[PDB]
């Protein structure tokens, strides 16, 4: 899978982007599923839009998820509800209060219904506990995973989580979960990002992301950021190079492409030939 995500900020840029072609290839052909991360819980089993001002206000309604997954549908490119709980900082109450036993299947309804309502093709979980995990947080945040996979099993849809990308530490979700979301999900993105990289050391290597997903490295998705042309010693291109050559995907964080190593074409071809044919 070859996924991106547009962030409810500087919305125009990312649009424009959608459309680009570099010199022949471009996110049309590089991706296979894109992201709009505009919906949050609202904590009490619900979600809502973004409502900041100060973000993109003006495209934070149906018409503009619309435009994307109209853009998507001209390819085979999958429009993905991206629910995240990051709009005032990552907070993770947000997710706890969602995902208890009162509140879980309200959650899950409520996401899938609006996933329905807009006819987008999936949801993209990306509820963030920095630090934050527990025994119970655990359990109630797999027990959701586990009934939002049922649910869009049943309707032919895609599941893809992110999750931070170590093991040792407290985060929730992290690799620590993998062997317990891959059985579920289409795809994991480890939000790697410049700790992550084929030089990378240990967990954090890329052999050593890909080992922690052992049980199902093709639904593996390797973070990369599109405002650097290089990280842990190795240009962006190698790093998509060595996801091609050793079977895993790549998520692109984000369509703000702010790099000009992101607008090559290059790049754009390599996650052409990671993505294939739709
Ligand atoms: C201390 C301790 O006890 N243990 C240490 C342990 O914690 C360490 O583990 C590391 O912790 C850090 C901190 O928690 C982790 O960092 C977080 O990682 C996640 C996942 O990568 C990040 O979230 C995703 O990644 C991107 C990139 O950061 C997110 O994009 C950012 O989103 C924010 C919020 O929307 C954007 O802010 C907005 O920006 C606009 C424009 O500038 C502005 O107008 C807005 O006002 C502003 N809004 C807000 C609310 O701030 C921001 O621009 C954007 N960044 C970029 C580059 O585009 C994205 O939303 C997340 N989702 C997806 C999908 O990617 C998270 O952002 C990041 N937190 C911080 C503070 O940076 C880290 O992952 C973790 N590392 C590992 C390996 O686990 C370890 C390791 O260091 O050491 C222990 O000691
Ligand atoms: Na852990």
């Amino acid at each position: 899978m070859v996924i991106s995500w547009i962030p409810p900020y500087n919305v125009p840029v990312s649009f424009e982007n959608l459309e680009k072609s570099f010199d022949g290839y471009g996110p049309a052909d590089g991706l296979s599923h894109i992201a709009p991360q505009f919906w949050v819980p609202d904590g009490n089993g619900g979600i809502s839009y973004v409502t900041r001002d100060d973000y993109s206000m003006d495209y934070m309604n149906d018409d503009s998820v619309k435009v994307i997954r109209d853009w998507g549908n001209q390819y085979g490119i999958k429009t993905m509800l991206c629910i995240y709980n990051g709009e005032h900082g990552w907070d993770w109450s947000l997710v706890s209060t969602s995902i208890s036993a009162a509140n879980r299947q309200s959650f899950v309804d409520a996401i899938v219904t609006e996933m329905k309502r807009l006819n987008l093709h999936g949801v993209e979980v990306d509820l963030q506990g920095p630090n934050a995990d527990s025994p119970t947080d655990t359990e109630n945040f797999l027990l959701f995973m586990e009934k939002l996979s049922d649910t869009l099993s049943s309707l032919g849809k895609d599941l893809t989580i992110a999750t931070f990308a170590s093991r040792e530490w407290d985060h929730i979700p992290d690799a620590s979960h993998w062997p317990e979301l891959l059985p579920l999900v289409d795809g994991i993105t480890s939000m790697g990002y410049e700790e992550t990289g084929i030089n990378a050391t240990g967990d954090l290597s890329y052999a050593g992301q890909k080992s922690m997903a052992a049980g199902a490295p093709e639904k593996l998705m390797l973070g990369m950021p599109d405002h650097l042309d290089s990280w842990q010693g190795s240009s962006a291109l190698q790093q998509v190079e060595w996801a091609q050559d050793n079977g895993v995907g790549v998520a692109l964080w984000d369509m703000q492409l702010r790099n000009e190593a992101w607008q090559r074409r290059d790049i754009w071809k390599a996650l052409s030939e990671i993505r294939g044919p739709l």
